[PDB]
């Protein structure tokens, strides 16, 4: 017996749970193991291990009409509160305000959440994936560079510029070539992201191309005039040679090809992974030294970092109208929200990832020692993976290198870090229109940002004519629908 058992009888339930489409629960995990010895409910996996397809699995299981206790997954939001409504989930409000005391607190100091995932009706389907941190991407810049061509880091959006041109023109890596390629990024969209030193905006959320809300009002930073005046900005870097010419498909190993040639000096990336660079090129390129820096300061006279992390994740696990113990399953849910439940959650097993010490969840050195990451490490072992819980940063901290997390501290205490949209739940009526016109006009919007920049076509001649296709293809219907169930989640 356990403080933590949630039932004196052990208690199997059904789960369905496919994830990135690839995993599913597995009992013989270390932590499926731990927590059923902690709370007395086990879970039993009846989704296909060799589907690749979870969202598919999901619609699968959902038509065969029977249904399984639990559901569980990744990128589910959507299909929780839709299968929800017309009653295939439980909707958990008074199960959670009697039986869920810590998930009860939880969304009593954390309300922004809570909002975000009550569906049209008020209720709340399933317990989300709760991501903890705030910092997500950050900018960085060659120090070692700067060293040579006896510059400083760049204060403006004006020395930004000058700082680049330098390493493209006075041949930092001095090999006696222009072969400088000043900004570069794995992550393509990035390039857009750049509009932000002129003032504008390029997403929402982390989520590239996202809505974003301007004093109640749902609007699409790509429709906007201020996202004009800077894509001609990035248009003539770009034709300048300052932004990489390969920037739309050189991709995931940018990093590795672009510093470990040393022919990058400046990108936009997540602070653990791109400090990494810095010890895992010191001996290939001898002085490489990365440092963060705060966002040089706008055409507006403000210092952006629109990038963050989303409060809450469209990913958890809900409770089907066929589990005859709704009760005892909440009690489980909640165990995930408490402290020991976050433990084995983000840290693993005792005695075999971490111990307690000091009354906290530490790492064993076998195991942040490892060539082998962290995350992955406990992926295999059941943790960190989307079902609903509370996840704890520190689990993260342990495994960011010094450096990066004092980058990580000067954005936070800098305040540059915009909050984002968490975006909204649509009914019916209103996910048809979404459904129907957001993919043609968004695809549309990259083709035209994609020309854009590559100088394809000029912005300025273009404006006009992109300004009708995007009221012709349906922007303003999607808007309308966005606006519609803003104002029902938020402004009610
Ligand atoms: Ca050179």
């Amino acid at each position: 017996k356990e403080a933590t058992w949630v039932t004196d009888k052990p208690l199997t339930l059904k789960i369905h749970m496919h994830f990135r489409d690839k995993w599913v629960w597995d009992e013989n995990w270390p932590v499926a193991k731990e927590s059923f010895r902690l709370t007395n409910v086990k879970l039993q996996s009846v989704a296909n291990k060799a589907a690749t397809n979870s969202q598919e699995q999901f619609n699968l299981m959902m038509a065969s009409g029977d249904l399984p206790d639990v559901v569980g997954g990744d990128n589910l939001k959507d299909k929780f509160i839709q299968y929800g409504q017309e009653g295939a989930f439980v909707p958990l409000n008074k199960l959670i305000d009697q039986y869920a005391p810590h998930i009860k607190a939880f969304f009593k100091s954390h309300p922004e959440v809570e909002r975000a995932i009550k569906a049209p009706d008020g209720n709340i389907y399933f317990i989300p994936y709760v991501p903890d941190g705030v910092v997500a991407r950050g900018y960085f810049i060659r120090e070692d560079w700067l060293k040579k061509l006896n510059l400083k880091p760049p204060q403006n959006i004006d020395e930004l510029y000058t700082v680049l041109k330098a390493f493209k023109e006075k041949d930092p890596n001095g090999n006696g070539k222009a072969d400088e390629v000043p900004f570069i990024d794995r992550h393509p969209d990035e390039v857009f992201r750049l509009v932000n030193f002129w003032g504008a905006r390029s997403s929402g959320s982390d989520n590239y191309m996202d809505f974003y809300i301007d004093n109640g009002r749902v609007k699409h930073p790509w429709a906007e005039t201020a996202f004009r005046d800077g894509m001609k900005h990035v248009a003539q870097w770009y034709k300048e040679g300052l932004i990489d010419k390969e920037i739309f498909t050189r991709k995931a190993k940018a990093r590795e090809q672009m510093f470990g040639g040393n022919l990058g000096g400046f990108t936009h990336d997540w602070f653990a992974s791109t400090m990494t660079f810095n010890e895992g090129l010191a001996k290939t390129v001898p002085g490489f030294k990365l440092i963060p820096i705060a966002p040089p300061t706008n055409s507006k006279g403000q210092r952006w970092e629109e990038d963050s992390r989303q409060k809450v994740r469209p990913d958890g696990w809900a409770i089907t109208v066929k589990n005859k113990n709704p009760v005892e399953t909440i009690k489980f849910f909640d165990f995930y929200f408490s402290r020991p439940g976050r433990d084995i959650s983000n840290f693993g097993v005792p005695g075999v990832t971490y111990d307690i010490k000091n009354g906290k969840a530490v790492f064993k050195d076998s195991v942040l020692k490892s060539p082998q990451p962290v995350n992955n490490q406990l992926y295999d072992m059941g943790a960190q993976i989307p079902i609903g819980f509370w996840q704890d940063y520190d689990y993260e901290r342990q495994w960011t290198t010094p450096e990066a997390q004092a980058g990580i501290d000067m954005y936070v205490k800098g305040k540059y870090v915009m909050p984002g949209f968490e975006g909204v739940n649509m009914t019916r009526e209103e996910r048809a229109i979404y459904d129907k016109y957001w993919a043609d006009v968004r695809t549309y919007m990259y083709e035209m940002g994609q020309a854009w920049v590559m100088g394809t076509k000029d912005v300025d001649k273009t404006w006009d004519e992109y300004q009708r296709q995007l009221k012709l293809r349906g922007l303003y219907q999607v808007l309308q629908m966005m606006q519609q169930a803003y104002d029902r989640q938020y402004k009610n």
